[PDB]
This record gives structure tokens, C-alpha cells and sequence, in this order.
């Protein structure tokens, strides 16, 4: 910053619609299918976003795809939680302008427990009085928060990149604090918030995987990219071959 901050703010994705038909009565098939589609559409914005981040191209072409394919879920949840807080003060999950989840939908989606956790994450944005800038940095960092236990092709470039994004988050915290104790206190809070995202993602990873398996049974449509990623990338995470990077133990 100003350089770093300018970029993140300049590349922040715009509003993405789900294409849901809010005129038809709610149903598991319709709601989940809409969530899946929204996922596809968003995945495209995430790829272009990540491929605009400072130094992202320092990563091997294969690792570039790897990081996105593993962290998309977390990235989308953290971003969904930020929208819910700013647009409806966490009252409901603001997936998209045409896809807002109230208590009833949280129930009909059959993933109420997961909606509760995500909504709790949204509430954190308010309790911790997270700023738009702190949010942007954290989200950028989420892209580099999950890798295979055996590392990537060019692991070194990844470490350097992750290290630099952590440094940037530090400057964001320092560029608005006089006390040397307030800074350390904030960083602690932010890393705690970042970690709390992984557990929520894993539960969604397990849920979507199971849904994909019995998709044909429950009449739930899965976009092309979503189906491929969930049947090839997600399993690696659920089997322990790929794991998130926690700040705290
Ligand atoms: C070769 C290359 C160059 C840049 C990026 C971001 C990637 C990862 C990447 N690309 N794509 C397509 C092109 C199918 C939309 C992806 N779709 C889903 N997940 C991905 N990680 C990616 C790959
Ligand atoms: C990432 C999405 C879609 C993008 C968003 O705003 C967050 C939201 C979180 C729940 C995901 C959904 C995509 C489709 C999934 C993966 C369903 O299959 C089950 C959980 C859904
Ligand atoms: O700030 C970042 O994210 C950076 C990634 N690669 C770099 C090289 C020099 C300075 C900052 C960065």
C-alpha cells in the first residue's frame, strides 16, 4: 500500500447473480442447483481475480490452478459472509442479489447447520469491526491457505508469496494503530478469524461431495467445472492429501 491496497481494491469482483427463480416455491433441487450454478459463475470471477493478484504469476502454471481449485470454497464463503454483513447485517446469507437465504431456505437446503456456521462467520465481521481493507487482504490470503501435505511443484515461490501477503496484512493493521499492543492484538484476532474459515469449508466440502454422489437421485444439477473439481480436487482434501494452513494450533 498504497500500491498493494490499490490493486486489491481494483481487482475486487463485481456483483454476481445466481439466476435463481424466486417466483417458484422453494425446493431442495432448485435451491441447491442455484447454489451450484452461482458457484460456477463465481469460479470464473475468482480465476480472473486470482490471476490479477500481485506476484500470482510467480507461481508455476500448475500450482496456480492448484491453489484456486483447493481454496475456491473458502474464498467464496468468506466473500459471501462479507456481503451478508454489509447488505443485511448478517440477518441472512447473501449468496447473490437473486439468492438470499432466510431461516426457511437454510432449512430447505438441508444444510442448516452449515448455514448457521457461515452466518456466524458473517457476524464476526461486525463484532470485530472488520474494515473493507482488512477484509480484502484476508481474502487474498485465503487463496494461499490450503496446499497438499507434500507441497506444490514450485513450493518456494508459494512460500514467498504467502509471506508477502501476511506482511501486507500487517501494514494494514499498523497503518491505523499507535499502540504496540493494539497491533499484536489485532493480528491475533484476524488470524483467528482466518482459521475459523477452514472448518466451515471442510463441512461444505464434505456436503457438496456427498451431494454430487447422489445428485442424480435428488435431481440436483452440477455445472461442468463444479462436478470436475468436486470429484477430483475436493476428495484430495477430504482424504487428507491436501490440508489448510492454520496460524494457530
Ligand atoms: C493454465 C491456467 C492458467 C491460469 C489459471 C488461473 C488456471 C487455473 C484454472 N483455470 N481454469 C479454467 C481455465 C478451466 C477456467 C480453472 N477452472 C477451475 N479451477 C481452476 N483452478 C482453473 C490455469
Ligand atoms: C460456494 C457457494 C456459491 C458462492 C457463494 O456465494 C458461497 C456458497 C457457499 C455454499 C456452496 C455454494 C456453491 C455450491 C455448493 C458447493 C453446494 O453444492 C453445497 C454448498 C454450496
Ligand atoms: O505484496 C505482494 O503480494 C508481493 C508479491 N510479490 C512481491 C514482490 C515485491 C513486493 C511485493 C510483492
Amino acid at each position: 500500500q498504497p500500491i498493494f491496497l490499490n490493486v486489491l481494491e481494483a481487482i475486487e469482483p463485481g456483483v454476481v447473480c445466481a439466476g435463481h427463480d424466486n417466483n417458484q416455491p422453494d425446493s431442495f433441487a432448485a435451491l441447491l442447483s442455484s447454489l451450484n450454478e452461482l458457484g460456477e459463475r463465481q469460479l470464473v470471477h475468482v480465476v480472473k481475480w486470482a490471476k490479477a493478484l500481485p506476484g500470482f504469476r510467480n507461481l508455476h502454471v500448475d500450482d496456480q490452478m492448484a491453489v484456486i481449485q483447493y481454496s475456491w470454497m473458502g474464498l467464496m464463503v468468506f466473500a459471501m459472509g462479507w456481503r451478508s454483513f454489509t447488505n443485511v447485517n448478517s440477518r441472512m446469507l447473501y449468496f447473490a442479489p437473486d439468492l438470499v437465504f432466510n431461516e426457511y431456505r437454510m432449512h430447505k437446503s438441508r444444510m442448516y447447520s452449515q448455514c448457521v456456521r457461515m452466518r456466524h462467520l458473517s457476524q464476526e465481521f461486525g463484532w470485530l469491526q472488520i474494515t473493507p481493507q482488512e477484509f480484502l487482504c484476508m481474502k487474498a490470503l485465503l487463496l494461499f491457505s490450503i496446499i497438499p501435505v507434500d507441497g506444490l511443484k514450485n513450493q518456494k515461490f508459494f512460500d514467498e508469496l504467502r509471506m508477502n501477503y501476511i506482511k501486507e496484512l500487517d501494514r494494514i493493521i499498523a497503518c491505523k494503530r499507535k499502540n504496540p499492543t493494539s497491533c499484536s492484538r489485532r493480528f491475533y484476532q484476524l488470524t483467528k478469524l482466518l482459521d475459523s474459515v477452514q472448518p466451515i469449508a471442510r463441512e461444505l466440502h464434505q456436503f457438496t461431495f456427498d451431494l454430487l454422489i447422489k445428485s442424480h437421485m435428488v435431481s440436483v444439477d452440477f455445472p461442468e467445472m463444479m462436478a470436475e473439481i468436486i470429484s477430483v480436487q475436493v476428495p484430495k482434501i477430504l482424504s487428507g492429501k491436501v490440508k489448510p494452513i492454520y496460524f494457530h494450533t
